[PDB]
């Protein structure tokens, strides 16, 4: 019954009528797929279409939704397994199109690289569409929110499969997780993964994954697989030779616990917003700062120390919907990331036990009315949690 794994062609229909819902008489949305596979996903949420070279069109003639077209050019089944009510080729694209325009009013199309985007615009009321639709995606579905556990669950899962065993190198441990994210049942990386140990973990965008890893040290890993087009998000930091020191565990108590008590925050009837959250957790390290001692150090203050955001809406990519608003209350269906982080620079004026220890803790928590839930609670993050799969399995 599923169209795209976990969504059914229902959805995909129940979506292009809610978009409808707010287009007036007489218009049309443009949306141009991309080419040679990562499928342009405003064109992907409404259709499930997973093919280069393609545009879709959805057309409202009147004031009723069901007079509603939903045309598909595709490259030389479209009508019955993806509904598209007119089909035709892409080739006749410069025939077809200017049809549509014509009969229409207002056109909802991004002025602003795929191939067939350049020929429509050239092409070219103008309204933009995309960010119209990420009010809509920005809000998950049931089915979506089951889709987006169960990539999350693979993923945490595959990484209680690394914690138990040992790596002398990033990219056997890069490899590693790979396979347990495609094995598992996902389609593919959700992003390119970090595996930063010791001091690569103090470079924000280390991807090189290729050096060799030490007994002394704690590995940072950022890794997640994608089902269905939609992603999960997870970070993990654990030491390499199993067990936290007490300067390894003072240090990464301090980022679960602003973890911690941000994820307690997820609650739609807070009324938090993204932004909100974010200067809790600023205020929430700088408390965890004080315990340690180190947050009266000169020049390197709480935001040198966690240089960046709390996190990010997550669904068909990995930051999702970019265009909605960070300030505005989180609703319940959302899905964003916590992920706070420690960074202790190479400086004498901190203690030698911390300096070069980068740590950073995420998962993926959908909103809910008066509770919230961890789509990545597999991968266990507690101390005591921790050493046991590592020394244990
Ligand atoms: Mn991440
Ligand atoms: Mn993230």
């Amino acid at each position: 019954g599923e169209l795209t794994p976990g969504i059914s062609a229902l959805e995909y229909y129940e979506r292009r009528i809610r978009l409808a819902e707010t287009l007036p008489p007489k218009s049309c949305v443009i949306l141009a797929g991309n080419d040679i596979f990562q499928q342009e996903n405003d064109l992907f949420y409404l259709s499930g279409w997973n093919e280069p070279n393609s545009v879709m069109i959805l057309e409202k003639p009147t004031d009723s939704l069901s007079d509603t077209i939903f045309h598909m050019l595709v490259p030389p089944g479209v009508q019955e397994i993806f509904n598209a009510d007119e089909s035709a080729s892409i080739n006749d694209l410069s025939k077809y199109l200017p049809k549509i325009i014509n009969r229409n009013d207002f056109i909802y199309f991004d002025m602003l690289s795929s191939s067939n985007f350049k020929h429509i615009k050239s092409l070219l009321t103008i309204k933009p569409i995309s960010k119209r639709i990420a009010e809509f995606r920005k809000i998950k579905s049931p089915q979506e929110l089951r889709i987006m556990r169960r990539a999350g669950q693979i993923s945490g899962r595959s990484f209680n499969q690394a914690f138990a065993k040992r790596f002398r190198n990033e990219r056997t441990l890069d490899s590693f997780l790979h396979y347990k994210f495609i094995s598992g049942g996902c389609d593919k990386d959700a992003y390119i993964p970090v595996v930063a140990t010791g001091s690569n973990s103090l470079c924000i965008h280390y991807t090189r994954n290729d050096d060799v890893m030490f007994d002394d040290e704690m590995v940072l890993v950022d890794a997640a697989g994608s089902l269905g087009g939609y992603c999960a998000d997870i970070s993990r930091t654990w030491p390499n030779s199993g067990k936290f020191t007490d300067a390894q565990r003072d240090l990464y108590e301090a980022v679960l616990n602003v973890q911690r008590d941000c994820i307690k925050l997820c609650k739609a009837s807070n009324n938090y917003s993204l932004h909100d959250i974010h200067e809790k957790s600023i205020t929430l390290m700088k408390q965890e700062l004080k315990n340690l001692g180190i947050d009266k150090v000169s020049g390197w203050n709480v935001e040198k120390l966690y240089p960046h955001y709390i996190g990010h809406n997550l669904g068909l990519d990995v930051h999702d919907v970019p265009k909605v608003s960070r300030y505005e209350p989180l609703k319940v269906g959302q899905v964003i990331t916590i992920e706070p982080g420690l960074y202790i620079p190479n400086e004498e004026s901190f203690p030698s036990y911390f300096r070069n220890v980068g740590i950073r803790i995420e998962d993926d928590i959908a909103i809910g009315e008066d509770t919230y839930t961890n789509l990545t609670v597999e991968a266990v993050k507690e101390i005591d949690d921790l050493e046991n799969v590592m020394q244990n399995g």
